[PDB]
């Protein structure tokens, strides 16, 4: 399942980067060039999303009250409720992943880094297992990269 594998790698790397502040230097798996560009795009766009929605993100994090592995496990149900049961577009997919990064950073602050990879797996499961049809139709991660591509300015 290439789409799942690729999704997991991109989402897992971004959440880990966000939490630890360091880039993972290991090579990507299959489709490395696209996964690299997708991660680069997520960085650029996701970092802005977390700031543009700072108040809402903080509000939701407080409401969720995440303390441990049990709370983190409970998040899949909330993601299905809020993300899956709605219109699909790349903006909403970015909010899904960007809030995940926000949560991962919170997990590092409370010294619960071990829950970050499980969280990335949960997000990937929700995204891929509930929106595969849309993802395929939108050209998957190549489409994500194409959608957010910005041309260089003249001069
Ligand atoms: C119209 C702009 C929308 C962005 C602004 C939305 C803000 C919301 O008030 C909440 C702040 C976080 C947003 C809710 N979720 C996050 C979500 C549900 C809560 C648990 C959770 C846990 C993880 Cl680890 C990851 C995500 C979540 C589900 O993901 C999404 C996805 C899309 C939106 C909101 C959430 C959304 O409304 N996006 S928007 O339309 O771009």
């Amino acid at each position: 399942d290439e789409l799942y594998r690729q999704s997991l790698e991109i989402i897992s790397r971004y959440l880990r980067e966000q939490a630890t502040g360091a880039k993972d230097t290991k090579p990507m798996g299959r489709s490395g060039a696209t996964s690299r560009k997708a991660l680069e795009t997520l960085r650029r766009v996701g970092d802005g999303v977390q700031r543009n929605h700072e108040t809402a993100f903080q509000g939701m994090l407080r409401k969720l009250d995440i303390k441990n592995e049990d709370d983190v496990k409970s998040l899949s149900r909330v993601m299905i409720h809020v993300f899956s049961d709605g219109v699909t577009n790349w903006g909403r997919i970015v909010t899904l992943i960007s809030f995940g990064a926000f949560v991962a950073k919170h997990l590092k602050t409370i010294n619960q880094e071990s829950c970050i990879e499980p969280l990335a797996e949960s997000i990937t499961d929700v995204l891929v297992r509930t929106k595969r049809d849309w993802l395929v139709k939108q050209r998957g991660w190549d489409g994500f990269v194409e959608f957010f591509h910005v041309e260089d300015l003249e001069g």
